Order: C-alpha cells, then sequence, then structure tokens
C-alpha cells in the first residue's frame, strides 16, 4: 500500500461509503450520528491537505484547515470560512467547495504528472448527477449515495497522488 492508502482506508459497509471505518452518510433505516459524519469529513479533510502537502500543491483560492470534528475551509471571496460539519446552508456550501477543491487538485495533478481523472463528473453541487447538498434536511439515501461517489472520487485522487510521488 502507499503512504495515503497506508492512513486512509476508503471502502464501504452496507451502503456507507466509509474512511478508516467512519461511515459518510445517513439513512432513515440505518441513522448514522453527525458526530461520525462529522469526524469522516475531518479525516476528508486531513486526507486531501495532506495530498497538498506531499505533492507540494498550492491552492491559491482555498485553505483547508483540519480540525478534526470541526474542520473548515477557507475561500477566498477576504476569506469565508466554511464549517465542513453540521451542528443553502453554510455545511451545504462546504461540501459543494469540496468538489470544487477536488477538482482543483486532480488539475493540479495532471499538470505535476506531465512534468490524471477522476471517474465521477463534478459540475457545482452535484456528483454523478448526485447533490452533496440535503438543504438543512437529515440524510437520505440520495445525499448517501452521493457521499459515496465523492469518496470514490477521493479514493482514486489518492491513488494518482501516490503513483507521481514514485
Amino acid at each position: 500500500i502507499n503512504i495515503f492508502n497506508a492512513t486512509f482506508k476508503i471502502s464501504h459497509s452496507g451502503p456507507f461509503a466509509t474512511i478508516n471505518g467512519l461511515r459518510l452518510g445517513s439513512i432513515p433505516e440505518s441513522v448514522v450520528p453527525w458526530k461520525e459524519i462529522n469526524a469522516a469529513l475531518g479525516q476528508l479533510i486531513l486526507l486531501l491537505a495532506t495530498i497538498n502537502k506531499n505533492l507540494k500543491i498550492n491552492l491559491v483560492d482555498y485553505e483547508l484547515q483540519p480540525m478534526g470534528s470541526f474542520s473548515k475551509i477557507k475561500k477566498r471571496m477576504d476569506w469565508l470560512i466554511l464549517p465542513v460539519y453540521y451542528d443553502e446552508t453554510k455545511f451545504d456550501k462546504s461540501l459543494e467547495t469540496t468538489l470544487e477543491i477536488i477538482s482543483e487538485i486532480t488539475r493540479q495533478l495532471s499538470t505535476i504528472a506531465s512534468s490524471l481523472e477522476l471517474p465521477y463528473i463534478m459540475n457545482k453541487d452535484k456528483i454523478n448527477g448526485l447533490s452533496v447538498k440535503l438543504h438543512g434536511s437529515s440524510p437520505n439515501l440520495e445525499w448517501t449515495t452521493a457521499m459515496k461517489f465523492l469518496l470514490t472520487n477521493v479514493k482514486w485522487l489518492l491513488a494518482f497522488s501516490s503513483n507521481l510521488l514514485s
């Protein structure tokens, strides 16, 4: 396993995609506590910052701030601090921005490679056609699946980042 795969195991349990065992999503049948969801998001943000740190990726308009269950993203607009956790909404904007960031890291990764593409398309708040936003409402199967697509995209991003470091 690579240096990233070693610390971040992205897999799936039942209908939930998981990162180091933490389920990123929640459905009425099997409710996942926000503490778990926020910790999962925290690990994702840390994972992304890890890739940027190691591959020397410079994000001009964004700044990742891993902070456990209260992780944040600073978006230049001076900067707007978005909460990548819960407890339309600022949370919704953090998730869409996470997609923007994944796209940007991917773009710079391909640049570095030349001197790389993810499986699911990300357009605004939608990944593979599903929205990462729940507008204040509680998680549903759609959002849970959208998150599954997001982590799959990240799992690939991870792989590429590792191949390059070789």
